[PDB]
């Protein structure tokens, strides 16, 4: 097996990885989804801290060591500090992955810890999900240069790491959102700032027919209620909208969707969306991070 | 090792299995029994899903994946809907085991997901204990042609399986229940149309010296309360009430018990249970059904 | 591997222990410590179960588990009795390590199961932690003969366990804790009269300095609050009180450690610390007492 050395411990947001760690990874999950499961993490053993549990990411995560020979720990959140609890893992055990809300504190447990950490969800940041999407882009385009991808809704954590992840990558991606719902500002920015070196063109807006203008790839997730709903109704992903994208364009959600809200099932279920595929490539994608990362020994 | 091949996807009523196909699996639980532990499931992962904590039925399942090299991944019912989550481990896994409360809900889970799901135990059904149960006699009798099982108590789900168990083998089964606490009629009904192709003699009423006589096997399980007991009083397992069955009958209980209600000490400690090796059976009798379900690939 | 036989199915208090016994057990540790994880319990399972969930303990013992190519199971506190459920991991796994609060309620487990019990940590008792720093001391000193070790904080259940310990392999021990926070009367007893046989000197006292004399190792731990505060103030560990001992000792502690509280930074980061090795060693301990005690067969 050929695999990768990524010069970082952890993974927090994408953006401690170089372009060329980034596809090194994503050929590498290719490679392993193509190959029977090699015992490659042998009894090593993966901490799994959460805050809400959820489901697709701790599944996703520890059947993939459970693949690779290894083990995943479910732990919970309640609970002594995250500095104390760092500290101890990394006697026992030889990765983390953490999903909580404050991303504040997964630094923290990164910089504490002695071995590596992944970060599984946090409220800014999504590493993972975006970087199971680049796998999926590169199995069907198998190149970033020249390409558009079209996210259109809520500017959230999803987004956020797509932005990073495109912009490592020179992949274009524009970004509609209503007019409350724009990612941050301090991502778009560096977001921009890598761009700069990789020649991605990135842009957030407003009116989503700009963003999916001739796109190779839309993406949308879900959304008191009564006038958010009213404003969002004009972002929703339909037969009417997307004809603005390429005829060739496939569809991105990372799940799960609510069916006619932010998209018609038309799209959703029609032979453009490769939703389910993308769905699959989180085992995938993790299970060559876990393995970079497990073998900076 | 000669695995059995089952033409279902599921196992949730007992009623997706053949006659033939029951005696394989029971064929095969007892060769597994005696057989050093095979690796046949190896990395292949189980989800256990909970609604209420059930230690037995979670820690046999575990166990039984370990032990064929498995694993087996103890998910909660504090969690979108049933639906979402069967499409998402049907990515990331092999098979689910769930207990729930409501039938209905497992049912729709099986139709759902597009592996394997198994009822851990409803409120109507329990097919895995039945299973560990004929294993059990079995295991005594080497056949069901011409063996009489009565079982007296509630009206309960383990009752349930145990109709559908004994119709499909064509074992005879009697029940004897208080007047309120028969089983329902949709399962009996089901129970008597199997047994028209099996020739098992199936029957409920209320008298249990009825249900007991010339029984090769007895059975009961536990049962606002003041006027409840005095009713079940009656439906007690003792030195008094087992003379009608045979001289060598042997008694069954799935467990737990309270010993001086269901069933006196005498008979439960005596040399006529078999409780515990009925209970050791679940392990057993689980391993083949999974085993057999998990080589539909 | 040269797998020590020890005379007992089950490990509560350190009381069921020969001296020779742990000895073999350190050594062993020692020995597995060194070299590459053996799978010495292919597929075994332990049973984990607890009363308030706590990690330094879970994680080890799981940990442990996997490397020595078994698995552990974590189990709740939300629960049928405790016997019951005894009765049943019997039938399934192979051992459990219990953490509860009453003692008494272990024993039980104990007697009513037929496989191995750990008692992971009672009020009273903590075994596998003294385990541990036995084997910590031993790593430095080689030999227990003529060895002084003060325990100076509140008489709790390591220290409890650390006496028994101690005088099990006759290795010298003063406790210093003041006025209110004496050990039990029952433990001090029991230790004083396993000592009687293995020439330990051990005592119970309350000023501090009397204890760290000479000592060749210091241990101490974490401590309505107001008057009790002030009452402990006396009884920190500092440059100031480590004086006393020999030039050459070392500082261990359990851990998690409040600083500027029961220890200064100073010493406990210091070089004269090793309570990091000590923490490591719980892995390594627990793993050679688990192996012992699952050979029993």
């Amino acid at each position: 097996v050929q695999v990768p050395k990524l010069n970082t411990k952890d993974l927090l947001t994408l953006e401690e990885l170089t372009q060329e760690e980034i596809i090194s990874l994503i050929e590498f999950a290719i490679y392993l989804k193509k190959n029977k499961q090699e015992p490659l993490l042998q009894g090593k053993i993966l901490g799994l801290i959460f805050d809400k549990h959820s489901t697709r990411t701790r599944v996703s995560f520890e059947a993939g060591m459970v693949q690779l020979g290894g083990h995943g720990m479910f732990l919970n959140g309640k609970e002594e500090t995250v500095s104390d609890t760092a500290k101890v893992l990394s006697h026992y055990i030889d990765g983390i992955m953490i999903r909580t809300f404050s991303h504040a504190d997964v630094e923290e447990l990164a910089k504490e810890s002695s071995i590596p950490v992944i970060n599984g969800l946090t409220d800014d940041h999504h590493p993972c999900q975006a970087l199971a999407d680049l796998m999926t882009i590169y199995e069907e385009t198998n190149t970033f240069k020249g390409i558009k991808l079209a996210y259109v809704g809520d500017g959230n954590n999803v987004c956020h790491s797509l932005l990073l992840a495109s912009a490592k990558v020179g992949m274009h991606m524009t970004v509609a959102t209503p007019v409350g719902y724009r990612p941050n500002e301090e991502i778009v920015k560096k977001a921009l700032a890598i761009a700069k070196e990789t020649g991605a063109e990135i842009e957030i807006l407003h009116n989503p027919e700009l963003a999916v203008n001739e796109a190779d790839f839309i993406y949308t997730d879900v959304w008191g209620e009564e006038e958010k709903y009213t404003l969002f109704q004009p972002y929703q992903i339909n037969k009417e909208l997307v004809k603005h994208a390429k005829q060739t364009y496939h569809f991105l959600h990372c799940l799960p969707a609510h069916r006619e809200e932010e998209v018609t099932g038309e799209i959703i279920d029609g032979p453009q969306s490769i939703v389910f595929e993308q769905a699959g490539n989180r085992l995938h994608a993790q299970k060559a991070l876990l393995v970079s990362l497990f073998k900076n020994v």
